């Protein structure tokens, strides 16, 4: 074993991200759980240094297990290793002394991408949202992961709750609290006991708990159903119980959304088959999209 795997979560913090908490002044709640949350706030001096910048900022409670504390620090660490990227919310800074772990990121100013596209409902044409926007944004967001892939990250919870929206029409892919690294193994056997984003998860991620790059590339295509239905719920009035596991275990799939191209659909069921080898990478779809853009 002269030769290894370099495990991100293993390296030294990097106090090239330090930052000091008494500079940042906390503002609106932009999400909270029970294990902590994440604000909006005013980062003085933070790139440059006589201008304050606004930031997001994650952060657990005071009451918050050992166990969670590492975590926030192993998502800090895959952040720090996995570099910048233009379609993910990127790290900024870190607080790792004075107070609780506070991990610095990039501030979306149009929040998540399932709240807009649900405000934008109304004036949708194919500032009004059209279908170019829609394409964009399907595209973006499969840059994104074609690039974590290549990093030979997961993430684990795509949705378009998880996809914020920034100035230019930006998309960026959020929360990396659940991403992990499978260099070693080629996928990832989740050992926790948390609730779960079942319709957005492969099936062989709810019956054996297993994800890996082709479990990302099926709730991807579970977001572009969100994305051109212009926001519904996946398997609208089906809930999850005994007949959901069997129906999808049986070959159940949504019917193509209201708005998507054929070309659009004939993604979606790719990334849905039951058979994760035939499902395509991320970098087959950036190319498929392409084509797609181009041809107007
Ligand atoms: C109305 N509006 C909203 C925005 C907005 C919203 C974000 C954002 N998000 C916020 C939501 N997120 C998030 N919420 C909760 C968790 C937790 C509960 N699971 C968690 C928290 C801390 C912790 F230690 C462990 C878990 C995680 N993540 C992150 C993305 N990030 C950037 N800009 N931005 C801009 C803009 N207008």
């Amino acid at each position: 074993n002269n030769y290894s795997y370099i495990d991100p979560t293993q390296l030294p913090y990097d106090h090239k991200w330090e930052f000091p908490r008494n500079r940042l002044s906390f503002g609106k709640t932009l999400g909270a759980g029970a294990f902590g949350k994440v604000v909006e706030a005013t980062a003085q001096g933070l790139i440059k240094s006589d201008a304050a910048m606004t930031v997001a900022v994650k952060m657990l409670k005071p009451s918050a297990h050992s166990t969670e504390r590492e975590a926030l620090m192993s998502e800090l660490k895959v952040l720090s290793y996995l570099g910048n990227h233009e379609n993910i919310v990127n790290l900024l800074g870190a607080c790792t002394h004075g107070g609780p772990t506070l991990v610095i990121t990039e501030y979306c100013c149009y929040g998540d991408l399932l709240n807009f596209l649900r405000r934008k409902r109304d004036e949708f044409v194919p500032d009004f949202l059209t279908l170019e926007h829609l394409l964009s944004f399907s595209y973006q967001v499969a840059k994104g992961m074609a690039f974590l892939a290549s990093k030979n990250c997961i993430h684990r919870d795509l949705a378009a709750r998880n996809i914020l929206l920034t100035h230019g029409n930006i998309t960026k892919i959020c929360d990396f609290g659940l991403a992990r690294d499978i260099k070693n193994d080629s996928n990832y056997v989740d050992k926790g006991n948390a609730r779960l984003p079942v319709k957005w998860m492969a099936p062989e991620s709810i019956f054996n708990s297993v994800y890996t790059f082709e479990s990302d590339v099926w709730s991807y295509g579970i977001f572009l159903w969100e994305l051109f239905s212009l926001g519904s719920s996946p398997y609208p009035g089906m809930p999850v119980d005994s007949k959901f596991y069997k129906m999808i275990k049986e070959g159940f799939r949504m019917s193509s959304p209201e708005y998507a191209p054929a070309e659009m659909y004939d993604i979606m069921k790719t990334c849905w088959d039951a058979d994760p080898d035939k499902r395509p990478t991320f970098k087959q779809i950036v190319q498929d999209i392409e084509k797609q853009i181009s041809e107007s």
